């Protein structure tokens, strides 16, 4: 069965855990528990076709920073997480991609932009901002609440059809 | 920081996630999601000592048994859950610890037998049978509940001390 290594990055409070346990426990999680490394193992099926998908929670915290380069270097794709209420989020996306691209030494990463919280009424991105960002990087833009559970399926699922289409 | 590996095993059902998301969430999983693999690093003060948990959660069911073998060999400590309502997974719990003595190579293997789901009224395992089976192994014996947190934390941390007591 197709196996599928998804990598979830971002700033430090995003949402990048709450995004993975709403995919794959169908729980909203209000509390913040800063992360170190989590790992999911999920059998789903995708345009007809059952995937396994490797989800990797990643640290936000700076701290951990030096754990990067070898899940930079396995990851297949990568969910680059910001939050459409926290401007310095959205900032450090560019980090996070020059880092990836680095480490593939390649522009044509299986990634997707995904802008965070949008069940949320304080938001201090533009879309269009966040859109055109996708653009100068070739990559799809996708919003999301893990609350709601708005766009989570789709976010995850547009990440495993941009690895297919790499492969 | 010292690091402990910890791996929960146990037949499919026993409560191997439920229990494992209790620690690090505080909250009771109603549903049943039969998991294949997932992995947690958590920080936590055990006696005075910061330790890093990594909590490898396991699959019950008998159609993965051929993944045990590399857990076994890199784990610590074996958390071996059986349901006290369950009287064939305390029956399992020996074909676990006779492979993980196998694989290991060694009688002494730090493990904790624990026996969850004591809130339930459908008792099929007595606690004084499962008491002997843990002296008969020589290894601790804990009643847990993942739902109302009973002898949760005990069963991790007196695990931990096992993998301590043991270097
Ligand atoms: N309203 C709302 N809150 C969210 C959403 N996603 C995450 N949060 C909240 O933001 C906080 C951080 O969420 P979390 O999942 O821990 O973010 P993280 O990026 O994983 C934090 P770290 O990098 O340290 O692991 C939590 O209080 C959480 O409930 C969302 O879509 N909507
Ligand atoms: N009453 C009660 N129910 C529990 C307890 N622990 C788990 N359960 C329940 O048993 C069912 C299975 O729990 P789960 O944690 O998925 O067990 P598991 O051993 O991980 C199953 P798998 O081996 O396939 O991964 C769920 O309905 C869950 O609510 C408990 O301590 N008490
Ligand atoms: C016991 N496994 C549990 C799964 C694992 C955490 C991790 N899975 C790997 O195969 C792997 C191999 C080398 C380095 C990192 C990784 C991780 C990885 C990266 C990207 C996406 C998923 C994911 N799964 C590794 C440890
Ligand atoms: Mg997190
Ligand atoms: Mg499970």
């Amino acid at each position: 069965m197709t196996e599928y290594k998804l990598v979830v990055v971002g700033a430090d409070g995003v949402g990048k855990s709450a995004l993975t346990i709403q995919l794959i426990q169908n729980h909203f999680v209000d509390e913040y528990d800063p992360t170190i490394e989590d790992s999911y193992r999920k059998q789903v099926v995708i345009d007809g076709e059952t995937c396994l998908l490797d989800i990797l929670d990643t640290a936000g915290q700076e701290e951990y920073s030096a754990m990067r380069d070898q899940y930079m270097r396995t990851g297949e794709g990568f969910l680059c997480v910001f939050a459409i209420n926290n401007t310095k989020s959205f900032e450090d996306i560019h980090h996070y991609r020059e880092q990836i691209k680095r480490v593939k030494d390649s522009e044509d990463v299986p990634m997707v932009l995904v802008g965070n919280k949008c069940d949320l009424p304080s938001r201090t991105v533009d879309t269009k901002q966040a859109q055109d960002l996708a653009r100068s990087y070739g990559i799809p833009f996708i919003e999301t609440s893990a609350k709601t559970r708005q766009g989570v399926d789709d976010a995850f699922y547009t990440l495993v059809r941009e690895i297919r289409k790499h492969k």
